[PDB]
């Protein structure tokens, strides 16, 4: 396949996915709500991706020692398992990786290049703390126009990001890079959240 265009890092608002099982992190009351990673997209410019590309199977050996920050930084926020590829996954990160990560080769070469480059890029560039930085907060009362978050976001990391809503509050947020990792535009995309937003509280 044709080598990918750009990396789209999603994030998941963890209070607009959570509202039973140890896998489910909605239980975790003692974990803030803000972004986690919803996953790292080897993606092309006309607006599709490459996907369930040739590469390594899924091998937790490979990450072992990203466990505890994949555990908190990258849950998931649901019971039933997913699929790709052609089967069910035993979890979201061997979903991310049949799916997306194999095709981030060559320019990460293996699972845990793919694993620990979402993070660094996760920790670097915090969107719950640019945000609250800027008065939007977690609340289960608030709501703030697209619009402020949308630039505050911008001024920020000096690029617009992509949001996704559901019914009425912000559940993804997408930040793009390109090949060596610098940020970048993401392609043109129409609007989809509604002028008013809200940024939920887990629970």
């Amino acid at each position: 396949h044709k080598e990918f265009d750009y990396f789209t890092l999603a994030l998941t608002w963890s209070g607009t996915e959570c509202l039973s099982c140890p896998t489910n992190a909605c239980s975790r009351s003692e974990v803030e709500t803000g972004f986690t990673i919803k996953g790292l997209w080897p993606d092309y410019d006309d607006g599709t991706w490459p996907s369930c590309c040739e590469g390594a199977k899924y091998d937790q050996n490979e990450i072992s020692i990203l466990s505890n920050d994949l555990s908190k930084y990258w849950p998931s926020y649901s019971c039933p398992s997913s699929s790709a590829c052609g089967s069910f996954d035993a979890s979201d990160l061997a979903y991310e990786w049949a799916k997306h990560g194999t095709c981030s080769s060559p320019v990460l070469g293996n699972q845990y290049e793919y694993f620990s480059t979402t993070l660094m890029l996760y920790f670097k560039y915090n969107i719950s703390e640019i945000l609250s930085e800027s008065g939007y907060l977690p609340s289960n009362t608030a709501e703030y126009k697209v619009e402020g978050i949308m630039s505050a976001i911008q001024s920020a990391l000096r690029v617009t990001p992509v949001v996704k809503c559901k019914s009425d509050a912000v559940e993804q947020v997408q930040i793009c890079f390109d090949k060596t990792l610098q940020l970048q535009e993401c392609p043109s995309t129409a609007s989809t959240c509604p002028s008013l937003v809200s940024l939920p509280i887990k629970n």
